[PDB]
């Protein structure tokens, strides 16, 4: 009880900030979750010894891919945790609760692949789940890790409050389908604008609890640029692997999987950034004035883009 997580003082004062990076110390990721759950939520929310072995299951879930792998559920949650501290009484004690633990479930057990590439492959999941088929896996994943004994990190929680938890964390998860995100950032832009946006209306909430989570997933765009760039590097290594096996099953993969068009990278960065990041960010900002630094970040990363296709690096 009296048992806090204390980190090294560059990262006790770096990890409140939006630009933060976990680091390579990957026995690290679980105290600084913990102490982002201590500070966001309280020491109160969880049974350290449950949580503890909750977050150890979690990790064991992940596979060993080059970008959707623990690193990626432990940096999404750390963008959650500077939402959520920069944004203190705008959200409900089982939001704060579920958040960081959707944001750490968000893509267990990803082989690296599209939900596209399971649907050419006729993989058992495409036909289990026909629509965000890889984000309804991640969910039922994180309610499988939830059952196992000494996991029930919720226990303490009423039979109705578990049941609103269990579903923040399944709506936050299916929003990190980016096939989803175009429509739901229409509909928030539309209700910021006509001024009909209304927090105490929950599928108002759903819907910006939605776009925190594409922001969150998306925060490589958001780092300073050696780690922006880098990410990219492992984000294509798994695009061109799905390409790689679209080739297999006699399929010309889109450009952006064809590693043959490794050329074109720096033009498919600004088409995301204009398209996709700075857009999300954008509302986000309107909705959440305090995120600004992230929109501010994803304009100076797409600005370093703009510089890699001018040839000044
Ligand atoms: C940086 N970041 N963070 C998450 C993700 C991400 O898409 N996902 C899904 C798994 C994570 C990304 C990311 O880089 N996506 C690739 C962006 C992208 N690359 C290309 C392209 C085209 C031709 C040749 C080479 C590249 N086009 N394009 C694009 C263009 C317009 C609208 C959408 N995408
Ligand atoms: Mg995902
Ligand atoms: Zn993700």
């Amino acid at each position: 009880g009296l048992m806090q997580f204390t980190l090294p003082v560059r990262l006790c004062k770096e990890i409140e900030l939006f630009h933060f990076d976990i680091g390579p110390f990957e026995n690290m990721w679980p105290g600084i979750f913990v102490y982002m759950v201590h500070r966001s939520c309280g020491t109160s929310c969880f049974e350290l010894e449950k949580l503890c072995r909750f977050i150890m299951s979690v990790k064991k879930n992940y596979r060993r891919v080059p970008y959707h792998n623990w690193k990626h559920a432990v940096t999404v949650a750390h963008c959650m945790y500077a939402i959520l501290q920069n944004n203190h009484t705008l959200f409900t004690d089982l939001e704060r609760k579920g958040l960081l633990i959707a944001c750490l479930c968000h893509d267990l057990d990803h082989r690296g692949f599209s939900n596209s590439y399971l649907q050419k492959f006729d993989h058992p999941l495409a036909a289990l789940y026909s629509t965000s088929t890889m984000e309804q896996h991640h969910f039922s994943q994180t309610v499988s890790i939830l059952q196992l004994e000494g996991h029930n990190i919720f226990s303490t929680l009423s039979s109705s409050e578990y049941e609103q938890v269990l579903e923040i964390i399944r709506k936050a998860i299916i929003a990190t389908d980016l096939a989803l995100y175009f429509g739901n950032r229409k509909q928030l832009e539309e209700m910021y604008q006509t001024g009909s946006l209304n927090l105490n209306n929950q599928s108002h909430r759903d819907r910006v609890i939605g776009l925190m989570m594409t922001a969150c997933d998306l925060c490589s765009v958001t780092k300073l640029w050696p780690v922006t760039k880098l990410t990219a590097n492992d984000i294509y290594a798994e695009f061109w692997a799905e390409g790689d096996e679209m080739k297999k099953l006699g399929i010309q993969p889109i450009p952006m999987m064809d590693r043959d068009k490794k050329d074109e990278v720096p033009q498919g960065q600004l088409g995301f950034y204009n398209a996709v990041a700075i857009p999300c960010y954008t509302t986000l900002t309107q909705i959440l004035p305090p995120t600004e630094p992230l929109l501010k970040a994803c304009r100076d990363n797409l600005s370093q883009w703009e510089k890699v296709i001018r040839g000044e690096e």
